[PDB]
């Protein structure tokens, strides 16, 4: 399995698309080349969308990934009325198959986040590799 | 960077030693060629050696890696004394940059046990 980390910045809060690393183009979104898509579903609200990648400047994606993500920020304001996403918080994409995914916000009231942030330490992003 | 979880399990422990899938060796060790070795340091006791990547006959990590685990266990040794790497234990592989990474042993115990737990799962 892998999966991919990502700290919310003000950059993600306010530009239509998220940038990304060489390292985690090549080893998460498997060398994908510009205006490549994959398949990209939210985990509380199963928003299924496709994610684009765009190499003009830097590596970013665009395409549905910030409806993905406003899908699940809707699902979590279910439970926490008063929630927005905001800085600190973690994007959990997670690798399904190739071109497929997944993508989860850990709040920074989740059981998950103290743990997940512990590993990002400095960096806003980390790829995390098992089997 | 990156960090690769590998729970300890049976067959680390019968054949002793931490075999090297090629999703690893490509996207964790880059793509390292037989006989290439990173550096590699304990977290918990600032044990450093040399890891070898053995590619010949069986897929593996070699050279200082039985040296760096037991460098750990005997830092936790010192706290629990009957402590052995058992299953389920978890080695966090952290890499630092390039040809250069980090080992630490996660107990059952720890707290960070159920969580890196649940990503592996």
């Amino acid at each position: 399995m892998k999966v991919y980390l990502r700290k919310i910045d003000n950059q993600i809060l306010h530009n239509k698309r998220i940038s990304i690393k060489k390292g985690i183009l090549e080893h998460f979104f498997d060398k994908a080349n510009n205006q490549d898509e994959v398949d990209m579903s939210g985990i509380l609200s199963n928003y299924n969308d496709k994610v684009s990648i765009l190499l003009a400047t830097d590596p970013r994606l665009g395409g549905g990934i910030k409806r993905i993500i406003s899908a699940e920020v809707d699902k979590i304001k279910e439970n926490r009325l008063d929630y927005e996403l905001k800085i600190d918080d973690i994007l959990l994409f997670t690798y399904i198959s190739y071109k497929k995914y997944t993508l989860e916000i850990i709040l920074l009231a989740d059981t998950r986040y103290n743990v997940l942030n512990g590993l990002i330490n400095n960096s806003k992003h980390l790829l995390v590799f098992s089997e």
